């Protein structure tokens, strides 16, 4: 009777490409990784910020992105699982979400990654100021 839900989208991604020739470090590989909305929407509302868990070997492996663009740019040299944490601008529960990443690198021969994975998540009965933050950001009412 005075249930609500309300739905927004999150894409993760990445690209990972072969540098024609390695870095005097030996990186052999460029990738980038990435959290935004759709097209239009504007996950600024709602997201406080974006954590990306880098490999233990990466300098500052906890890297933050308090601001779109919610983006990482390295070089490396293998891919790994990358925890990335979405925190939100809620008071209440949930506060953020935890998605492992598979950064995944294209081996010799093979062309570029070029990866998305879309996320929905559904808020049950927000608080009426994030549900506000939710729907500025293009999310959805449902049920
Ligand atoms: C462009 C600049 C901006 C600051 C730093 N970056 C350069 C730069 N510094 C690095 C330090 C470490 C690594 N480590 C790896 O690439 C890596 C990946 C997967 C791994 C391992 C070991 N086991 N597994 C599964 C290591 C990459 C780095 N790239």
């Amino acid at each position: 009777d005075n249930q609500c839900t309300v739905q927004v989208r999150l894409e993760l991604g990445h690209r990972a490409q072969l540098r024609k020739k390695p870095t005097t470090e030996g990186f052999t590989h460029d990738w980038m990784v990435f959290v935004r909305g759709p097209e239009q929407c504007d996950i600024q509302h709602f997201v406080e910020k974006v954590v990306f868990w880098l490999h233990d070997s990466f300098p500052k492996p906890r890297r933050v992105c308090k601001e779109p663009p919610y983006k990482v740019e390295e070089s490396g040299y293998a891919g790994f699982i990358m925890p990335i944490e979405v925190h939100f601008k809620n008071k209440e529960e949930p506060r953020k979400v935890c998605f492992t990443y598979d950064l995944f690198l294209n081996l010799e021969g093979n062309p570029p990654v070029n990866h998305l994975r879309c996320e929905k998540l559904t808020f049950n009965n927000p608080t009426t100021e994030f549900r506000y933050k939710l729907l500025r950001a293009g999310g959805v009412m449902v049920m």
